[PDB]
């Protein structure tokens, strides 16, 4: 799990919180998980994410180690 999140902070240059949905999406095919893009839009639809800018990769992270 913490490689996950390693893996989001190499995404967030200001170590943080927040980066930029596209670069969450890359965080997430580069991890070599075998999500689908639907799977990840489903996930993108049901998190607050278009109509805002950037998203918190904490909850997305969370949400994958709970799966």
């Amino acid at each position: 799990e913490e490689e996950i999140r390693e893996a989001f902070r190499v995404f967030d240059k200001d170590g943080n919180g927040y980066i930029s949905a596209a670069e969450l999406r890359h965080v997430m095919t580069n991890l070599g998980e075998k999500l689908t893009d639907e799977e990840v839009d489903e996930m993108i639809r049901e998190a607050d994410i278009d109509g805002d800018g950037q998203v918190n990769y904490e909850e997305f992270v969370q949400m994958m180690t709970a799966k």
